[PDB]
């Protein structure tokens, strides 16, 4: 009697490329590409398990731009330059980027503490600041190859910095290939999301927010976003088809966000399976076990992720030592395995690139120990999404209706309902009336609304510049 375990790592970045200048205004796609987007599937080279991935189309666009050498990344340019050529504005951004990241485990170099305590940096100190910011984001593959440069920890030269940069771009250039390979080998399924990661239930019917938060104030949606919701899904099918050669039959709904209308749209667009969050399940049915495969109105298959297991990796186990964390995770799977006399399906679904920076050594000890243990446990079978979709020896149930929500408390409050987030929607609504191109779809991404009306400086001014630039460009 097996326990079926399904990892589904979601990868996404909003579009950081300013439409007028073409400049990538933040380096987050570059840094997660070199740290996570290649290395997370590359674990499948060394471990005989199945792992699944979601790639948003807007992320794929950016990965391709960096791989082709076309991305003009302003923070990266400040890294690459000889410090004698740095603008004062570039030295300032270098220091602010360091201070934002200072306390993360992947930044635990004694030298960074030294450099942040100095009143002013000479050329050698700036070279160490640039190169340590680079090396802090080193992924698993190159942490082996560049181990000696990493251990050095100080006194970096321009040549060593450029060497690291060349190896990083080699990693980016191989990134789409590794997703194609693990897919062709049956080592994992690859899904996508509606193109720019929007809140599909809101675009289809903004009133769905009242199913969970009736007291929320939302602006006057004086224009229809229903066609745009279709276009996000349709364009995403086309981008996936270009990259992987087939139309996707699995999709990750952004923010796990579903509604009756959204599920109908995915079904209409040929999606056969998605996943969403256990809170939505609890809100929608009485007996809310997440270990069943659900069928929404016999139209589309829906799995509900195990929220506690997903949150343990996503948020808890950074605060644990790696071995203890793996023992805790396996022990919880044991309890699930023992708690039912059927074969449970256990979906572990979370962002695949954001939690590791808070783990010791970028989560590599944790994931290596976790996957090594999993590959040898005889009562656990890890599945591709395709295997989980067609598994016959599991329990099954039909659901007729869901309560609209997201994996954030089962509601939409992180993207709508306060004055500053509502202002973004009002701006989008007014721009949509006059929109003339697909940059309006870019501005519909959830990321812009997530950061608006929050304390989270800095670079929130940069997300604001991006959103409003996309809104302006959509009208021309
Ligand atoms: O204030 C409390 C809060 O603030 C601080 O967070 C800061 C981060 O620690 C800091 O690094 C920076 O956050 C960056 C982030 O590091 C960077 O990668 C980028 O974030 C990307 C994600 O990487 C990307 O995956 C995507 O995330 C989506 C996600 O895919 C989706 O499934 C869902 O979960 O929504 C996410 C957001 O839309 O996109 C984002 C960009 O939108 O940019 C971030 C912002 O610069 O800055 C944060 C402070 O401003 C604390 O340190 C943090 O721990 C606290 O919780």
């Amino acid at each position: 009697k097996k326990l079926f375990l399904v990892f589904w790592w979601h990868m996404h970045q909003p579009l950081y490329r300013e439409p007028y200048t073409g400049e990538y205004l933040l380096p987050w796609t570059f840094f997660h590409a070199v740290k996570d987007y290649y290395d997370m599937p590359a674990y499948l080279k060394d471990f005989e398990i199945k792992l699944n991935f979601n790639l948003t189309p807007v992320l794929i666009d950016q990965i391709q731009e960096y791989a082709q050498g076309k991305a003009k990344d302003v923070f990266l340019e400040a890294i690459r330059k000889d410090p004698d050529d740095l603008e004062k504005e570039e030295v300032e951004k270098l220091i602010e980027f360091t201070k934002l990241n200072y306390e993360k485990p992947i930044y635990r170099f004694e030298r960074i503490r030294e450099l942040m305590n100095k009143e002013k940096l000479n050329r050698e100190e700036l070279l160490d600041l640039q190169t340590l910011n680079l090396l802090a984001w080193c992924g698993r593959t190159l942490r082996k190859d560049l181990k000696d440069l990493l251990n050095k920890g100080r006194n970096y030269t321009q040549e060593e910095k450029e060497y690291v940069l060349n190896k990083y771009f080699e990693i980016i250039k191989k990134t789409l290939s590794i997703y194609r390979e693990i897919k062709e080998e049956g080592k994992g399924s690859v899904s996508t999301s509606p193109y720019y990661h929007p809140l599909i239930p809101i675009l289809l019917n903004p009133n769905c927010v009242y199913e969970t938060t009736p007291n929320v104030k939302i602006p006057d949606f004086a224009v229809s976003f229903r066609e745009d919701a279709s276009k996000h899904v349709e364009l995403a099918k086309e981008k996936y088809f270009e990259i992987f050669g087939e139309h996707p039959v699995y999709m990750w709904p952004p923010e796990a966000s579903v509604s009756n209308e959204a599920l109908e749209l995915y079904y209409e667009k040929g999606i056969n399976m998605l996943a969403t969050d256990e809170v939505i399940l609890k809100n929608s049915v009485e007996r809310a076990s997440p270990y069943l495969r659900y069928y929404f109105r016999e139209l589309i298959s829906v799995f509900f992720r195990d929220k506690t297991l997903s949150d343990l990796i996503g948020f808890s186990y950074h605060a644990w030592n790696a071995e203890d964390a793996v023992r805790d995770f396996i022990g919880r799977l044991k309890k699930i395995h023992e708690s039912v006399d059927f074969q449970p399906v256990v979906f572990v679904v979370l962002n695949g690139e954001n939690c590791w920076e808070y783990y010791e050594e970028n989560g590599i000890p944790f994931l290596e120990k976790l996957y090594s243990t999993l590959e040898k446990e005889e009562w656990i079978e890890t599945l591709t999404l395709e295997e989980a979709m067609r598994k016959e020896d599991v329990k099954t149930e039909v659901i007729e209706s869901v309560k609209a929500g997201t994996w954030f408390d089962g509601n939409f409050l992180k993207w709508i309902g306060n004055k500053e987030k509502n202002e973004y929607w009002k701006i989008l609504i007014e721009a949509k009336k006059k929109a003339k191109n697909d940059y309006i779809l870019v501005a519909e991404g959830s990321d812009w609304f997530w950061w608006q009306g929050e304390e989270k400086a800095p670079f929130v001014e940069v997300f604001d510049k991006l959103f409003r630039s996309f809104v302006r460009r959509a009208q021309e």
